[PDB]
């Protein structure tokens, strides 16, 4: 039951709207996924993104920015060396918050 | 509150909503006779309770969610047919239906 | 909910909390005491008997062993409530009127 | 936060935890009490660098568990000089909450 939870946020902020809907993108071959976007990300921190690949943590990086439509891209190019993701590993996607190093889960492939 | 959010996130990839209040006046302007909120959340038919000056006027059933998403409280069906002198503090809460859990949305003043 | 619980643990350390209702009771129920409530805040506690609001009344202390007692003649005019009806039991949070069922009977 | 700490008494009537940071160089971190819904593993970030997740030690009969910082920091403690920063990892989903410093 999350109604508690949803209208603790609606106390703290009257007007939100946020859309972590996942496009994953694919490089070539389409085998390969090396991007995933967000159509519309929270802003109130600038949140940085971990990446985890087959179990394997790829760590931290530096988050492109929000453009103009609200839009943000995690690259992961960026996290594996320069390479896609196969895609029949589990890719997990974390929100890092710059003020506590929390982590939470907002995209998983497979 | 990040852990919060990021929870709601977990459970609700898009989600939208407005609660910035749109305080009704009647005739004349000296009384609200109304609330109503842009965008309302929809995952339950919540109600609304209405208190004012510290004088709970109970629960009544939701106005419908127009197709803009707008949801509106009539003061009128809570305060016997009279507005609400704007001297006077409203506290206007959502109902949730399963529970019966309140959450204050609304204040004037 | 495990980011909704060390969200908790996070503002507060240490903390332990007892709700587990002791009803008293004999067919009426005539009070609820809880072991061990939280103490952040003075609640109070808002009774509804079979669907209908019997309101707020001014809480008991919390005793020494951490128990809190809600005593239903406070809210049903003197009178116990049947077991026959569906009793619940709300905590109102004093800085905004907020309320949370904490304890209910069938 | 009450609307959460009552959400959290929904969810679960009756609840005792104690996450005090007991530093005991600073070789381990105790907590007299910790939750055990789940089985936490727990994650140690030194001076800023990220020394990755380990095994937990088992929760004491006493409900404490003990995290020691040989088994992130190649067998060496940390000096108090730097902060360390301890997470929980929850097993379902991998997120990652602080539960305890050091400056």
């Amino acid at each position: 039951a999350d109604s508690a939870v949803l209208f603790y946020i609606v106390a703290s902020q009257k007007k939100l709207s946020f859309d972590y809907t996942p496009n994953w993108g694919r490089g070539s071959p389409n085998s390969y996924i090396d991007a995933l976007t967000f159509p519309r990300v929270l802003t109130n921190k600038p949140y940085k993104y971990r990446v985890v690949k087959a179990g394997q943590d790829l760590g931290v990086r530096d988050s492109y920015s929000v453009q103009s439509d609200g839009s943000q891209k995690v690259n992961f190019l960026e996290y594996n060396a320069g390479r896609g993701i196969a895609d029949t590993q589990t890719i997990q996607v974390y929100v890092v918050d710059p003020d506590n190093g929390n982590q939470y889960l907002v995209a998983q492939w497979k």
